[PDB]
């Protein structure tokens, strides 16, 4: 078994592009995992890690998040900005899900320390029956329903680091609880990509107060960065998750907020090392039992840089103090005084 850190990666999910296989005209494409699953080898921080093995995801296992409709559409296959190659794509998108879940239920059964799902597409756009934002299945969301229905875990705890808000992850638990949707997301009054994921979205019935919109807004006047994105932990994030005190983290890991993301894609200037310290402040929650999944990300160096960061602060290893910006205390500030009314620690704010 050997308790240290995990990693999930498959050669067939490299079989979910177009038959045009040009980078530039789709940007989720197959050289993302590739050039991570590579640097990970040559740091020779592969060699130090458990690499287990993925699977694909059942039709059955699917439909704890999407409608069985969805799940054939995309699932089964028989005979605009989107692709979909319709020989390997079904099969990719399940085999991401399904590496995420495999990964994840090692780490939780105590077998793995943490671990590190490196699979594509994405999955936290992706809603009940509508795929968006090159999301199909909702690869973190599938594996948290797993862990509820057939590990009986309490209490678990999804952050989602991504620049763009995870619509389809606060869709599939905003009912719910059992489970804690935090997002950190550009947001700027809700005129970005994709729009959703508004500070007062904090869930609903049973489930209000556990879904957390980190939203900043004010746009790149100035961008945002390091020192931002600690606050944010700093003052939000780790308070609450520490108050909420889940028994397994999973973390929608989008490294599309750091430097060398054009407007649309990001537009932030987060560093790769960053993404260690918050990967580092989030393995204190759990007893350790953290799983980071691969959602966006364009820019090959930035992501290969940022996973780099995460698997060294996963194994225990290591890497300034700048103020927040006042867009950032104001879009921090707008979130606690919606959470004073349901969390302890913000009570007065
Ligand atoms: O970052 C992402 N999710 O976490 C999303 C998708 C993406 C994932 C991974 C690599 C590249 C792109 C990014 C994306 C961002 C924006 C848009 C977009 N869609 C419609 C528009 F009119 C303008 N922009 C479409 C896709
Ligand atoms: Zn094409
Ligand atoms: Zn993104």
């Amino acid at each position: 078994p050997r308790f240290t850190t995990g990693l999930v990666y498959d050669t067939l999910m490299l079989k979910h592009q177009c038959t045009c296989g040009s980078s530039s005209s789709h940007p989720e494409h197959a050289g993302r995992i590739q050039s991570i699953w590579s640097r990970l080898q040559e740091t020779g921080l592969r060699g130090k890690c458990e690499c287990i093995r993925g699977r694909k995801a059942t039709l059955e296992e699917l439909q704890t998040v999407h409608s069985e409709a969805h799940t054939l559409l995309y699932g089964t296959n028989p005979l605009s900005d989107t692709i979909w190659n319709e020989v390997h794509s079904a099969g990719a998108a399940r085999l991401a899900v399904g590496c995420v879940v495999e990964l994840v239920f090692k780490v939780a059964t105590g077998e793995l320390k943490n671990g590190f799902a490196v699979v594509r597409p994405p999955g936290h756009h992706a809603e009940e029956s509508t795929p968006m934002g090159f999301c199909y299945f909702n690869s973190v969301a599938v594996a948290a329903k797993l862990l509820q229905q057939r590990l009986s875990v309490s209490k678990i705890l999804i952050v989602d680091w991504d620049v763009h808000h995870g619509n389809g992850t606060q869709q599939a638990f905003y009912s719910d609880p059992s489970v804690l949707y935090m997002s950190l997301h550009r947001y700027d009054d809700g005129n970005f990509f994709p729009g959703s994921g508004a500070p007062d979205e904090v869930g609903t019935g049973p489930g209000v107060g556990f879904n957390v919109n980190m939203a900043f807004t004010g746009g790149l006047d100035p961008p945002m960065g390091d020192a931002e994105y600690l606050a944010a932990f700093r003052t939000v994030v780790m308070p609450i998750a520490s108050e909420f005190a889940p028994d397994v983290v999973l973390v929608s890991s989008g490294f599309d907020a750091v430097e060398g993301h054009p407007t649309p894609l990001g537009g932030y200037n987060l560093s790769a090392r960053c993404f260690g310290y918050l990967t580092k402040q989030l393995m204190g929650l759990a007893g350790g039992r953290i799983v980071l999944a691969l959602e966006g990300g364009h820019d090959l160096t930035a992501i290969c840089d940022a996973s780099e960061a995460c698997v060294s602060a996963l194994l225990g290893n290591e890497l300034l103090q700048q103020r927040p910006n006042a867009n950032a205390v104001r879009s921090m500030e707008k979130v606690m005084e919606i959470h004073s009314k349901y969390w302890r620690c913000l009570q007065r704010h």
